[PDB]
């Protein structure tokens, strides 16, 4: 399916992402759209939390919020998971452990609707403490560069991911979000599952002057690396 799908994203594809999600019982949505231009390894997105603020701080929703938009290098094409489930995609499910305070569980259908890719996700967060960093708002709007290491699961015909998300706190320390990811495709034709890789992600976070509701203007740059 890697042809198709290396076919779907070699110009500039429009996204659709929509969260559903419940923190300490607090149900909140968030709504999000923009383009991706994989060939750029590029991102280009605007979120809006359509509830009220969002309960948690944004940046603690930026790996739930499209690694298909990766930039796959020519010699790591047989490595590019993400493109070959196209375009009946895949389920990327995560368990979020926050340091010394609550977890993210999330699933997300990640898929084309028409000419669109959609990521679709539920998430429920529990256990957060109530004045801590995350319920408590005292998170940084900024956003660090991280490695996502990815090794195929041949069991589920798909690829886990590790990796650990550090957020700056406003008080000069941080806070260490521990992901584990599973990916499985939806479709029943082949996918490349890679040699263990990892993607170098960079991530800007932005406001609109214009916009009244709890938003994030988000740029994105994701480039697949660690094979020679
Ligand atoms: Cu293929």
């Amino acid at each position: 399916g890697h042809k198709r799908g290396e076919q779907l994203f070699t110009g500039v594809v429009p996204i659709l992402v929509e969260l559903d999600g419940d923190v300490n019982g607090h149900r909140f949505s968030v709504r999000g759209e923009g383009e991706g231009d994989a060939t750029n390894g590029r991102l280009t997105l605007r979120f809006i939390c359509t509830t009220g603020r969002l309960p948690v701080p944004w940046p603690t929703l930026v790996t739930t919020l499209v690694q298909c938009f990766s930039r796959y290098p020519d010699h790591m094409r047989r490595h590019d998971f993400f493109k070959s489930a196209m375009p009946e995609g895949y389920v990327q499910e995560r368990t979020i452990s926050f340091r010394d305070d609550g977890t993210y569980r999330t699933r997300a259908v990640v898929r084309f609707e028409g000419n669109t890719l959609v990521n679709r996700i539920e998430l429920r967060g529990t256990n957060f403490r109530e004045d801590g960093n995350i319920l408590g708002h005292r998170l940084e709007y900024n956003y660090n560069s991280h490695n996502v290491y990815i090794t195929a699961d041949r069991q589920r015909n798909g690829i886990r991911a590790n990796f650990t998300i550090r957020h700056n706190v406003e008080d000069g320390s941080v806070q260490l979000a521990n992901h584990y990811q599973q990916n499985t495709p939806i479709g029943n034709g082949p996918v490349l599952l890679p040699d263990d890789h990892y993607l170098s992600t960079q991530t800007a976070l932005s406001r609109d002057p214009n916009e009244r509701r709890d938003h994030m203007v988000l740029l994105e740059f994701v480039t697949a690396a660690g094979i020679t």
